[PDB]
């Protein structure tokens, strides 16, 4: 087998892709793939070598390496998904960075190649920020280049400008996080005023706060976002923290419903319509720079999500634990942008697990991300580490070497695939059965103990995924106490589908089978009952109908 990894994150339009694999099989052919069908193949020589893609935008690619056998039979050696896209907005893969200390270049480097090799193509810097009211240390004709954080840890302004500068050169967007209306208690009470908090009565007695604990410097203060002084206060500290450092935009995070509280005058603070008018203030006042909002638990989605926001992002709550509220969050979100924004979702997997040092539960982890890709969604879980809870530096978590390199595969076939996955297309009843016994379907929302099977038609295709539940201990997608189960896995599992056209060819690509290369599966069709068999299923197979 081999390593087979690209030198960006993605590609735009007319951009050479340069390829690295470790080493060289003979007897090898590489093939690239646009949905299943080879586009280009040649002899797999060089360990370095490159390709200019089709000029198309917003495409996928999957490349695979494969050795031939004197009797024709082919042996896959290592696949990699490749992005042609402009922009990062129609297919984001959003990761995060966390630790903005004394860390050297080198070391800052391995964290940018490893999110790279994921395809990540923008990261959310968590807890850069000097502090919320005011994220750039010192002023922009004195900066400060070295600055105590929110937990009194040091932050490097040379790590950030040296990340953000790293990020860029693998086309990745650097996005700054910070709160859209936080306040810590060293803010300047020149600057900002009574007026412009957010209170728990309706006499501008105890302000809202999100209270912390060691090792905080100071609990989280509330201001209105509507309120046109803050907004304009707000955009200035933006402005200042884009002439020091190079961000592309601003993840712009809340604290999701705040129950019942007030503005200075007594009035209702509404804080989810509050929200529209302050995306389109921060971005009149950067126009170039990119917004992300969180929807804390979809607080605020319906009100922002026809607002200036490159995608929609929702933190995932209770009582939305289940893999179909998952996938409820997905169908809301594109109605409530009218089909104009994809989603990422932050779902912090093994959450309480996470309260000790250990590792991820691999089963659990590629369930939910078969789940959320397959459905056209995007997970942000990967940045030094992967998340565990929604204080981005904690690392108590590790990934299992088995987990990294599955979840590569993942990363690639959500790439690969991209246009079957959030391109369009209509959500359809499945007509498909076993022919053998050898699994047991359902539909969605899932069945546990079944295989679920989610039809959409995609242009001229029809595309099955087949999401096996069938080892399933809950339907529960956060796997909290990790101990969800590893699928047994089914092999040559004949499959009777119902197809009221023609079948041209079906196709199926697994990232549990092959490195998700596409492989053409024979059929026979009579009447409008066609019949195949599929490999291997284990969490994840999709097949193609064409
Ligand atoms: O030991 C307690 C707790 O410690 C970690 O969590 C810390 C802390 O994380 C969140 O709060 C910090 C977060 O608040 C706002 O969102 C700011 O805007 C951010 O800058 C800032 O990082 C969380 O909301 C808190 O409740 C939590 O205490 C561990 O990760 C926890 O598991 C652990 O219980
Ligand atoms: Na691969
Ligand atoms: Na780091
Ligand atoms: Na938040």
């Amino acid at each position: 087998k081999i390593t087979l990894k690209t030198d960006k994150a993605s590609y735009k339009p007319g951009e050479t892709v340069n390829f690295t694999a470790d080493k060289v099989f003979n007897s090898s052919l590489i093939r690239y793939t646009h949905l299943g069908k080879v586009i280009k193949e040649e002899t797999f020589s060089g360990t370095s070598w490159s390709w200019l893609p089709p000029s198309d935008d917003f495409q996928g690619y999957m490349v695979a390496i494969y050795q031939t056998n004197t009797d024709g039979t082919q042996t896959i050696l290592g696949t990699v998904g490749i992005d042609v896209s402009s922009d990062w907005a129609k297919f984001p893969r959003y990761g995060f960075l966390s630790e903005f200390g004394n860390i050297s270049e080198s070391d800052r480097a391995a964290v940018i190649d490893n999110l790279k090799d994921y395809h990540i193509n923008g990261i959310q810097f968590y807890d850069w920020q000097y502090r919320q009211h005011q994220p750039l240390a010192g002023t922009v004709s004195n900066p400060m280049p070295v600055w105590n954080d929110i937990i009194n840890r040091e932050v490097y302004g040379s790590t950030v400008s040296g990340y953000i500068a790293q990020a860029h050169s693998k086309n990745m967007k650097a996005m700054f996080y910070n709160l859209a209306y936080g306040v810590l208690n060293d803010y300047d009470p020149n600057l900002i005023k009574q007026q412009q908090f957010v209170y728990k009565d309706a006499n501008h007695n105890d302000k809202d706060k999100h209270e912390l604990g060691w090792p905080f410097i100071s609990n989280i203060y509330i201001t209105d976002p509507a309120n046109t002084a803050w907004q304009n206060y707000l955009a200035q500290k933006n402005d200042d923290v884009y002439k020091v450092y190079d961000f592309d935009g601003f993840h712009i995070d809340q604290l999701g419903d705040r129950g019942n509280v007030f503005r200075y005058d007594g009035t209702n603070a509404d804080l989810k319509n509050a929200f529209p008018s302050f995306i389109s203030a921060m971005k009149s006042a950067n126009t170039n720079k990119k917004l992300v909002m969180n929807a804390v638990n979809q607080y605020g989605q319906k009100e922002i999500a026809g607002k200036e926001l490159d995608f929609l992002y929702t933190e995932v709550w209770s009582p939305n634990e289940g893999f179909k509220d998952l996938t409820q969050v997905l169908t809301d979100n594109a109605a409530y942008s009218n089909n104009s924004k994809n989603t990422v979702l932050a779902a912090y997997m093994n959450y309480n697990k996470a309260n000790n040092q250990g590792m991820f539960n691999t089963p659990g982890v590629l369930l939910t991300d078969a789940v959320i890709f397959a459905f056209g969604g995007s997970h942000l879980e990967l940045g030094e580490h992967m998340l565990g809870k929604e204080y981005f530096p904690n690392k108590n978590l590790s990934m299992s070497a088995e987990l990294k390199s599955s979840l590569l595969e993942y990363y690639d076939f959500m790439t690969a695939y991209q246009n079957l996955l959030r391109d369009g297309g209509t959500y359809t009843n499945p007509t498909i059965a076993t022919g053998d016994g050898k699994l047991n379907l359902g539909s969605w929302p899932p069945t546990m103990g079944k295989v679920a099977a989610v039809g959409k038609q995609v242009g001229s295709r029809e595309i099955i995924h087949l999401l096996n539940f069938t080892n399933a201990n809950s339907l529960n997608w956060r796997d909290t106490d990790g101990t969800q189960n590893v699928p047994d896995l089914i092999k040559q599992a004949m499959l009777n589908l119902n197809h009221s056209g023609k079948v041209t060819k079906i196709w199926y690509a697994s990232p549990d089978y092959n490195g998700g290369a596409a492989v053409e599966l024979s059929f026979s069709q009579n009447g409008e009952k066609v019949n195949f068999k599929v490999p291997v299923l284990q969490y994840w197979a999709m097949i193609v109908v064409e």
